[PDB]
């Protein structure tokens, strides 16, 4: 995964390797700064010198600041391109997800979307830039020590290259053989936390049965076994380093009596032996990192691999050919065949539904099924299977996804706001070509200016962020706003509203009356007003046509017609 | 951090002390195995040829093995406390959440709740006891280094002790900075991140208008302005520690310094300058992590203060003093007025309502105000703001909850089975009481027995989560054998379900003339079947009696009676 990962940091090495050279320096002022210890003894407490002693205290100042502006320089030129491989991959995911069709936001991906952006993109930066901190830097703190030793004491060099690498695998079989264990009881507590969502979602039904004694019962057993397994996980986590402590403690015991065994050893000077020991000490962290740096770079890299997964899903559907100025025509249907995606019952039969041009097309308010479904296959939100729609008596299928929605203009209470300007939320896309000059207008026939005048910065202010949050009949309203550029040959109006709001519902009827003076409609009409403002109601229900006729056909035969 | 949680504790300290001894060893064996430096260096390497060097592995295995003991002993003898201050924390919580009204799972939180079961309660033993672990062992290390250098050079453990309250004031200042400084603009990165979060929520409206590139452009910037703020909050970060680390070396350099002149020279050996260099080395983590107790056990007790609010709010209105047996008498609602939780909007006017004894009255839900509310009131889910309900010629508020809830008994397709035994389940604390031949039979004329013989063991099988689960109709069936067990004086049915499910209707409808051979079945008529076998019919909408009067009179007041 790394390998597809890889064109994506490649132009970001400039800073990478910056890091990649401060953190060997951050490992050469750490095997640096203990050497001193060999001129500190031996040549200031052995051969009695205060010249040799006067340039220490100045140079463990020297090694530090470099320690910590190389420190620094590591953090910083590994964080630009942890800020320039998760900066440009959310980017690149973001561009991704807008042009997914929607059918993935309908349950493919409901709620993760944001942590599939935001925190499954930072574990691609924040944990495999942790295996480029540690393969480097620890990686070169051992390679530093060992030149050391090698330096110094050749002696007990050796029977450290002998051991150590023992330590290596010895701490491996314990790291796995405990991560073993805890991930097999994960999912064991896992399991014994949902049996506790189980008992507080049914709060109702435990107050009306008889007595909680029973189910207070039960919650104590489970908690107790949840306890008695998670002093199990902690023991096992607790004891594999203390068993780590001790081996590499066997290992600075062996070397201790290696240091006396035969005689050519205990020749070596103080200032060798104490660099030894300390050095042994110092290679203990390093080793356990090298060992643990396959978790945390496996880790990030199959987060990026679920990411990729994301992002190498199929695009929407873009196979459209003629690019639509103005659907001057009509639209019509035809012998659509639909399902939901995911699903096995057909959302729509055989459909031929006329819409004819500058009238509208209501539908029966209260379906049950197929009613919001049907609004969807002129946006193309979900693409026909089979069937064919016909745009300005011309096919769906041959018109660009971009030109087709060019035409559509969607309405209803659910609209989802932008969040610039008003200037550019009635302009959206389109803020160069229709200026203030029509926005003005707009606003004045939108009857809307109740809540734009009233925001007292209506022609120029941030409408989104929660920053105004005009009600979902003003979001209404101020869609008849954004459809009042105008040209738009289908209006599609949910109306789904169920509130005659003072003079703002009578302000959408004579709205949609403006838009049917030019544009055609498509309207699902649950209001009687604009059921009888209706000019050719098709009735459809249950995935089928089951009447057609205008106001007075629905009355003839009135199906549900209520209130 | 006031004087708090203390006897939830309290019992459980002989686990606690075993760990603040089992740490000061812990303590007592860093501070220690760093002494025999100056064996070795004196009475080892130095003047002395061997023979107490030979002892110095065998004791660094000893001191190896107490340390590697106390940690596990330590890690085992805490976590045993946070196995008996979280599972003592959980039961307390759980018990004191479902005597604690439904009101507050009326989305007073929705789903945090399994937080602060889970999370927030694993966050107190897990952020207390990692900051006791370190305030005792890291701060008990800390008197076992000084109580070395004063042993073992008096000179410049002087200058250390002056120098050391200078180097932890630094590090709390640096510490302080980088905590207003990274914590300042966090939310503004959650401003940032929000900013996604919208425009990604309406797919919709970013694909009907062709918004792609303003889109995108829209969305570089503030990716461009999450990462120029990443690298600030990195970069705070990362200084801090290089830093601590430069001035921790200005005292090793000042020490040294002071070790230069001729007062101090030729009092420490080879063997006491390095003991107390590595010593001065082991100091740094120490201090640094103690100074960081209040940044955990205040991050800690503070989030325990979440679940003190949950356990500290008011347990439901348990103030009934009647104890009711059998009620068999008809129910009265006298002038009952109700308000829903947190809402101005009366949900239910004045009403004076008539329930009668072995007989049913149904409610249609037309316009779908208050039809289930009012169900609520029987059970007291919300209690009466105001009025009387009269059950059996007597008012509720004299009846105690437990028996007023054993009284009735719900049905509605929205029934939470529970994770036990189908036997149990059935009989559900009572399943002392009503035993296997009260249980088959009942599922018998439950007309259940069929889905019962059908999965594995039937009538001692499991209804766990993810198991048999049994279909809406299914536990509807069941719920009915729980009636019909209990024997529920006051029934309350719901109907929520539309489709009529093959071999389920009859057989519903044949319980339900059971349920009224000898009870009283309130009942919520959306089937027609229900409405025109309904006895007395009283029609509520809008928070008070709109229509009274069997089927007779319901259809000289149409409605939506025809529908
Ligand atoms: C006045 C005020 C002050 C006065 C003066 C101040 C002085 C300051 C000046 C310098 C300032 C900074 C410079 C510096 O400090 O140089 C550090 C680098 C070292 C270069 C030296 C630079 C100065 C040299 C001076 C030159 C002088 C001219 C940088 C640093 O600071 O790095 C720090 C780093 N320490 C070191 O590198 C050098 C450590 C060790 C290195 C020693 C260096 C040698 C110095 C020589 C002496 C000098 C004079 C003689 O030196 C120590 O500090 C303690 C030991 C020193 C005592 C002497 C020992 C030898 C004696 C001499 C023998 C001859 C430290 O890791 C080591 C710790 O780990 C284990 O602990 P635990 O196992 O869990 O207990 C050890 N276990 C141990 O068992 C050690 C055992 O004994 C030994 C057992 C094994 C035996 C043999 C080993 C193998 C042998 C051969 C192998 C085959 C502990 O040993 C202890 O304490 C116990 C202590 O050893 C007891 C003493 C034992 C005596 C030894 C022998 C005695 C005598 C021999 C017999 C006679 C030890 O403490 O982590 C810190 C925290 O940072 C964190 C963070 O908080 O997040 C922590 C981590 O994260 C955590 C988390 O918190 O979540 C926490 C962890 O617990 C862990 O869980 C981790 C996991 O990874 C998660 O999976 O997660 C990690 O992440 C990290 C980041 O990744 C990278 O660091 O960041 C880092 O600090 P930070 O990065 O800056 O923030």
């Amino acid at each position: 995964t790394f390998r597809r990962l890889w064109p994506t940091i490649a132009p970001f090495k400039a800073g990478l390797i910056v890091a990649g050279v401060a953190l060997i320096l951050n490992a050469a002022s750490d095997t640096f700064m203990l050497s001193l210890l060999k001129p500190l003894l031996d040549d200031g407490f052995g051969k009695t010198d205060r010249s040799v002693l006067v340039w220490m205290p100045l140079v463990v100042i020297g090694l530090m600041i470099l320690r910590g502006i190389t420190s620094y320089v590591s953090s910083y030129c590994i964080s630009w391109v942890s800020g320039k491989v998760v900066m440009t991959m959310r980017r690149r995911l973001f561009g991704h997800m807008m042009g997914m069709p929607v059918s993935f936001f309908d349950k493919q991906s409901t709620g993760t979307l944001l942590s599939r952006i935001t925190y499954d993109s930072e574990q691609v930066a924040s944990s495999s830039s942790g295996a480029l901190i540690t393969v480097v830097r620890e990686g070169a703190s051992i390679i530093g020590l060992f030149i050391m030793m090698f330096y110094y004491s050749w002696q007990l060099s050796i029977i450290l290259i002998v051991l150590a690498p023992i330590v290596s695998i010895a701490i491996r079989v314990v790291s796995k053989r405990f991560r073993n264990i805890s991930k097999n009881m994960q999912n064991t507590m896992g399991q014994v936390t949902t049996s506790a969502e189980q008992m507080l979602k049914g709060h109702k039904e435990v107050l009306i049965f008889g007595g909680q004694e029973v189910e207070t019962k039960r919650f104590d057993k489970v908690s107790n076994r949840m306890r008695l397994q998670g002093m199990k996980m902690v023991s096992a986590s607790s004891i594999s380093d203390p068993i780590i402590q001790l081996i590499a403690s066997l290992a600075l015991a062996f070397v201790l009596y290696a240091a006396s065994f035969p005689s050519v050893m205990d020749s070596l000077t103080a200032g060798t032996i104490t660099v030894v020991f300390s050095s042994m000490i110092a290679l203990m962290r390093p080793l356990k990192s090298l060992t643990n740096v396959n978790a945390q770079f496996q880790r990030g890299m199959a987060a990026c691999q679920t990411l990729f997964t994301i992002l190498d899903s199929e695009q929407e559907k873009d196979e459209g050919k003629r690019v639509i100025e103005r659907a001057t025509g009509d639209v019509e249907f035809r012998n659509v065949t639909f399902t939901y995606p995911g699903r096995d019952v057909p959302a729509l039969r055989n459909i031929n539904l006329k819409i004819p041009a500058g009238k509208t097309v209501a539908l029966v308010g209260r379906s049950g099924s197929g009613k919001s479904t049907i609004a969807s296959l002129i946006t193309r939100f979900y693409d026909i299977d089979e069937g064919e729609i016909l745009m300005d008596g011309h096919d769906l299928r041959e018109y660009t996804l971009a030109s087709l929605r060019n035409q559509v203009a969607l309405v209803s209470q659910n609209v989802h706001l932008f969040n610039d300007t008003v200037a550019n939320n009635i302009a959206y896309a389109r803020t160069e070509q229709y200026s203030r000059e029509q926005i003005e207008e707009a606003a004045r026939m939108a009857y809307a200016m109740d809540f734009i005048n009233k925001m007292d910065n209506g022609l120029d202010t941030v409408i989104g962020e929660n920053g105004v949050l005009l009600s979902g009949g003003q979001r209404q309203r101020i869609a008849i706003a954004r459809a009042l550029l105008r040209d738009s040959p289908i209006l599609i109006l949910d109306e789904a509203t169920s509130a005659l709001d003072t003079e703002s519902e009578r302000a959408i009827q004579a709205a949609l009356d403006e838009l049917q003076k030019n544009r055609t409609s498509l309207v699902i009409a649950h209001r009687l007003s604009t059921i009888e403002k209706a000019d050719e109601i098709v009735v459809v229900e249950d995935g089928v046509i089951v009447e057609r006729g205008t106001h007075n056909d629905l009355l003839e035969h009135r199906g549900v017609y209520a209130q």
